[PDB]
């Protein structure tokens, strides 16, 4: 409840999923949190449940949405000291020949360049409070996907990006991090599975993923968010794994001929 | 002379530096190779120096440019082995807070979007003879590089998504790989070390940066270009560094407080 | 001081250091602690100074002193939740052929198989509790370091032997996790520079070897290790990096000839 | 044919498996090669097949073997330009709890010392022909593998000491590499498969576990060899991966509950 009382938080993608669990995990700390989100259904009631979080409408692909988060974040708290880049999506399944440069580009906007643009903004107010910023990356960015060509290489450039801003923001005692969660079980896996032939063969399958032989929880990410903003003070651009071990051993990925 | 001989290789921004390595590598193997660049200059001058090279204006960065490059190199040569997205840029020096989301984009555009555009393009005619495709990355998507948000967030992509498309195009026998170099002495490392305070303390860094005490070559990449196409069957989404062991030891990146 | 109430850790190499700092960070967490030392002196004074931390005299390389650890923590407070396995050395720079197999093979019997003979003799009571192990390793396991070549070894050998444990730990719900430090200001630090050429250059070079400009804290070793303890459910197998950004990069390691 | 010619190599373990695909790789280059094994059987029937290899017996774990090696391979040859340190061995799977301390001695005794014996002893010859080290690590020791702690650390060391004897060596243009292979076909692949409950089954997981849907082949190892020797003069420290994208994407390694 103290961990990381009177400091200031945003959360992009906050109303539902990773992003939820992240709030809650600052409120729990004793952290104000900021939700922002493109969607009000879940935000607003989040911000009605939990004393010490507020939401803010924000699309993050939008420039004068996130320049107006920032603006309102100082006019209404006084400081900014973290910011969690969550805010994402992954399109269904599709084979390389099924995508298009056109979706490409909208989904760097989404996953890539919202990190940007909102890390870019804090950061005057990160350097005065020696804050620190967060982004929600993927496993898959370091290991690959099947049927996963656009959203692999944004997930590849959010990792590389935080190397990069860590490297640029140490000198101001800024420190830069990445989360890279594997299966964690949020809506947006739950819409994925129920396209699929069998949503329950692929429920299985992603449980089945990890040696530990379940998927994630937002809480699990959320704490892992909690332990770099608060008590990681010598870590920079580290890429944190919340992945279960699904990317440890042998498995079916498809004598020598 | 007779490693990949029979082969059919297109080359992008292979009128210079980097890419002109490549070129040459693949001629001395015996391929027919395919120069692509948006500069006539090198170029062409390479296409009159080499039996078996072609040079084809087309920037990676125009659709319409590469989806001509690819169906004059199947009418003129009537096979496609290998794809070599070779051609990207690196900004000069600049600090996050000057960079721009605009910026931002056009880089993306030349050094993600143009080799992901050309791929596309070739996968049919790569299935068709089992071939490869080899994206030039940079040590710097790994392991980040101050000054150079933008263009180390395009490595980790780029790297990212070799890895993705490795898993997808596995059923069909075409394997893709990443080149990842460090220093190598091109005339791109030149026009960056021309605007710096002092040009040859900037030389002097880049040669010790490496344990070996000196740049590469693009002869180097090349070489590491022809082993993946001819001679790597077991060898797919891997990312091979031709950096001198740059990325290895503690080295000078700036007592407990 | 509830994140690990009702909890039991073994430490080993916990009286000075590193070690010490994870003491510590354990007992400040409300967790139980045995403090293991092959060394009275620093070890003996912290279980004076902490309610809740207790010393046993105990040589990792003893099988024998090892199996009494395990059966006085057991005797003495019922249960075993973690096992920090901090014991290890660096010998002094040596060049390769300044080394010999013999002083290899007593480096391996500290650094790993120490390691190896407590893990294995706590895993039944881990199973028990649902359990975790945590194993310092070191940053140049994974990027190396000049003048120490056993050394590395031993660290990579580590970083590997967790994962491997990891896989085969799952399925009872023990995770195991390494910390890699990067230059961290404890005694050995000092020791070792202090026989250096210019002592004072070594530390210099030592801060300046990461991005932030210094070296690290035992109490950041320590917040990392209570985190993989008590808050990190869903991580195994993982190697979490307490390094300041020292691998972040291009720095002094030794155009193109 | 003349990619190495006039050089000298020794291959450990080159009587058959991956080391005697490495030697046959080796003698097409041009090279001349001593096969190194401690069994007769195999090494001595391809020197009678191969002009330009030899056998001489040496168990590595043997330092007075070793020591004699060198000087046979010196005396018979007149200078060394290549070490490639292949001999090693994979016990029976083993859960933790039936491993020995003792066990792990042995094995390291192979894997890791008996390969840092022979690099030691050639190294002065070595510096000579500025020659060159690789050394054959396993996939496994980066990513784990089940009932298999000794074996995993064990590669984990070679791997990591390949990084620390680069830095080593860098200033006498020595360069140490090596390579990790996945699942190839070898006479060691089929025994563990032959005393599994179901060697069909074990195989066929085998070979699923590659996207490439095959096992790796003893020439593909030996063609990644030889490029290493004779073409990747700018590569020292590195990793090269041979196994065929195991290490790509999500599988089969054991809802958030
Ligand atoms: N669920 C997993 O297994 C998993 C694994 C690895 C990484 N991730 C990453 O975690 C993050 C959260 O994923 P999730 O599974 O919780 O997803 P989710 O779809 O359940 O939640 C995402 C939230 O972000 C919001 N959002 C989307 N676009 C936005 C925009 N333009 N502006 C503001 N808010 C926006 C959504 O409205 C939603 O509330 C994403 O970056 C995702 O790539 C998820
Ligand atoms: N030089 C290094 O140290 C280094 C290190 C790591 C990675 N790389 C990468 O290697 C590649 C080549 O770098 P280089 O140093 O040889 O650069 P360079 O500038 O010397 O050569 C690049 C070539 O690509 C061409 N090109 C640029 N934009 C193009 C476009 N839109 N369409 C077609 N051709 C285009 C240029 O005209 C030029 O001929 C780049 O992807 C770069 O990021 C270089
Ligand atoms: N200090 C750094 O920069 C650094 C960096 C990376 C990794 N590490 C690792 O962290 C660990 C602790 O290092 P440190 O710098 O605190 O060292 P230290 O020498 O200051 O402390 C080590 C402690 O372990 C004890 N110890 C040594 N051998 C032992 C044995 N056989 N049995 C029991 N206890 C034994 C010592 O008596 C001492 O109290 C080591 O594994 C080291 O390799 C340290
Ligand atoms: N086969 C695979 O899938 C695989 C995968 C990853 C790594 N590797 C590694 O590749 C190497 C070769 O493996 P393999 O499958 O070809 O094995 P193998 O058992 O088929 O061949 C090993 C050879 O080394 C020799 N050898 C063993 N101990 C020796 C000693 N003390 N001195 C000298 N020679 C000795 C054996 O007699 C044999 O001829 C090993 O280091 C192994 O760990 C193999
Ligand atoms: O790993 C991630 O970062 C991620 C994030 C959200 C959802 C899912 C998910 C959830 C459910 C299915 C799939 C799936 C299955 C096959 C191919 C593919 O392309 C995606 N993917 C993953
Ligand atoms: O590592 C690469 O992939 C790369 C590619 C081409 C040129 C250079 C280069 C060449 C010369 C200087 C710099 C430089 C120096 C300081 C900051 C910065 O941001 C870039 N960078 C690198
Ligand atoms: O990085 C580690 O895990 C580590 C651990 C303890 C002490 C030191 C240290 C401390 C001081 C000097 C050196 C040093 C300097 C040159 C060569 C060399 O071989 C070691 N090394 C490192
Ligand atoms: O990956 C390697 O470096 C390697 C080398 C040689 C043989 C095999 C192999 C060959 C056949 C089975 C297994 C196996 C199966 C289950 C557990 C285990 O512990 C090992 N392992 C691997
Ligand atoms: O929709 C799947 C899961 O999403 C998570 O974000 C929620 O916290 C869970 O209650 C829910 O079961
Ligand atoms: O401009 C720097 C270097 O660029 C390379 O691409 C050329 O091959 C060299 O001849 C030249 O010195
Ligand atoms: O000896 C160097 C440092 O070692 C650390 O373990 C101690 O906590 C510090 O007080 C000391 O300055
Ligand atoms: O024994 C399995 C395989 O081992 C390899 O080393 C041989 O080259 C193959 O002929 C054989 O089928
Ligand atoms: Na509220
Ligand atoms: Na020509
Ligand atoms: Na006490
Ligand atoms: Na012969």
């Amino acid at each position: 409840g103290t961990r990381y009382a009177g400091k200031v938080v945003v959360v992009t993608g906050g109303g539902r999923g990773i992003g939820a669990g992240i709030v809650r995990a600052f409120v729990n700390s004793g952290a104000r949190v900021v939700i922002c989100d493109k969607d009000e259904s879940g935000g607003r009631a989040l911000e009605q449940e939990l004393p010490g979080a507020v939401f803010i409408l924000c699309d993050v692909t939008q420039e004068d949405d996130v320049k107006t988060l920032v603006s309102e974040t100082i006019r209404r708290f006084g400081r900014l000291d973290c910011v969690v880049n969550n805010a994402g999506h992954h399109p269904p399944p599709q084979r390389p020949e099924e995508t298009s440069a056109q979706g490409f580009r909208q989904l760097l906007e989404l996953n890539l360049l919202g990190t940007y643009t909102l890390t870019k903004l804090a950061l005057p107010y990160l350097r005065k409070s020696q804050g620190n910023v967060i982004n929600i990356s993927s496993l898959v960015g370091a290991i690959g996907q099947a049927q996963a060509v656009p959203y692999v290489a944004t997930k590849g450039a959010v990792t590389a990006m935080t190397k990069a801003l860590a490297l640029d923001e140490s000198p101001y005692g800024v420190r830069v991090n990445c989360i890279s969660p594997g299966n964690i079980w949020t809506p947006l896996w739950e819409e994925l599975a129920a396209l699929m032939p069998d949503p329950r063969a692929t429920i299985r399958e992603g449980m089945l993923a990890q040696p530990l032989g379940r998927m994630g929880q937002p809480a699990e990410v959320g704490a892992a968010a909690v332990f770099l903003a608060s008590e990681a003070n010598f870590c920079t651009g580290i890429e944190l794994l919340v992945t279960g071990g699904a990317e440890l051993g042998y498995g079916c990925k498809a004598p020598d001929i």
